């Protein structure tokens, strides 16, 4: 109880900065993210044994893949944490508790392989969830979890406090199909430009902690430009897999999965900014002001991927 974990100096400092990299030592991701509950949450949020006996069932059921695998779930509920740091008072305490918890569950059992391929190949998850294939079966093995004994961190919680704490989880999970982002973040234009977004609708939170959940899930482009760039090759690493799967069934598949066109990546990436990165971080630094370091670091970065198609890197 009087037990806080702590980090060296540079990763106290480090940590509550938002291009924070969690580094290449996977026994200490663990020790991160508890320090972040401690932090966001409280050490009262959780029991410490339950807490550890959960990341661990949750590391051990994401796959060795090049980018869906453990590094990416830290990573992206380390994003949830600067944000939530940097909005103290906007968010409550079932808040607090279940964002952490979606983002390093957000890409359960992940294969490496997107919600289009498991529909081409008619894998058996695309007959059980027909749209979020597999943002349905990221929330269905967080529930299975949390059901094994002596994993269930939120046993202090009422049963209703509990129903709404697995209700923001699935919210938050489903809103990283970025199938969704699309109209999600559209609605939140224009309800923050007419003046109507209201943070006391429900349905209104879940859109922001929707774009929230874009938001940590695709800071990769908002990292120093070493991580973004390396970052860059692991997301290539799968979407080139899935293509080759894709010849294999007999599909020519989008440019963005096709190994041939390797040469083409840097104005892919500059598309990717455009259309989906920089407008993520436009309309949530519109709504929570604080979280402006995220879209200066995507700009950085969109500067960069310039530069390479100019020859000048
Ligand atoms: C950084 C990043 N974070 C998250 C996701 C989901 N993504 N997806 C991407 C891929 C972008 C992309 N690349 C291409 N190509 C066309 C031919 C060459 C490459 N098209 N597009 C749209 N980058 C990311
Ligand atoms: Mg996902
Ligand atoms: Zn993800």
């Amino acid at each position: 109880g009087l037990m806080q974990f702590t980090l060296p100096v540079r990763l106290c400092k480090e940590i509550e900065l938002f291009h924070f990299d969690i580094g290449p030592f996977e026994n200490m991701w663990p020790g991160i993210f508890v320090y972040m509950v401690h932090r966001s949450c409280g050490t009262s949020c959780f029991e410490l044994e339950k807490l550890c006996r959960f990341i661990m069932s949750v590391k051990k059921n994401y796959r060795r893949v090049p980018y869906h695998n453990w590094k990416h779930a830290v990573t992206v509920a380390h994003c949830m944490y600067a944000i939530l740091q940097n909005n103290h008072t906007l968010f409550t305490d079932l808040e607090r508790k279940g964002l952490l918890i979606a983002c390093l569950c957000h890409d359960l059992d992940h294969r490496g392989f997107s919600n289009s391929y498991l529909q081409k190949f008619d894998h058996p998850l695309a007959a059980l969830y027909s749209t979020s294939t597999m943002e349905q079966h990221h929330f269905s093995q967080t529930v299975s979890i949390l059901q094994l004994e002596g994993h269930n961190i939120f046993s202090t919680l009422s049963s209703s406090e509990y129903e709404q704490v697995l209700e923001i989880i699935r919210k938050a999970i489903i809103a990283t199909d970025l199938a969704l982002y699309f109209g999600n973040r559209k609605q939140l234009e224009e309800m923050y430009q007419t003046g109507s977004l209201n943070l006391n609708n429900q349905s209104h939170r879940d859109r922001v902690i929707g774009l929230m959940m874009t938001a940590c899930d695709l800071c990769s482009v908002t990292k120093l430009w070493p991580v973004t760039k390396l970052t860059a090759n692991d997301i290539y690493a799968e979407f080139w897999a899935e293509g080759d799967e894709m010849k294999k069934l007999g599909i020519q598949p989008i440019p963005m999965m096709d190994r041939d066109k390797k040469d083409e990546v840097p104005q892919g990436q500059l598309g990717f900014y455009n259309a989906v990165a920089i407008p993520c971080y436009t309309t949530l630094t519109q709504i929570l002001p604080p979280t402006e370091p995220l879209l200066k670091a995507c700009r950085d970065n969109l500067s960069q991927w310039e530069k390479v198609i100019r020859g000048e890197e």
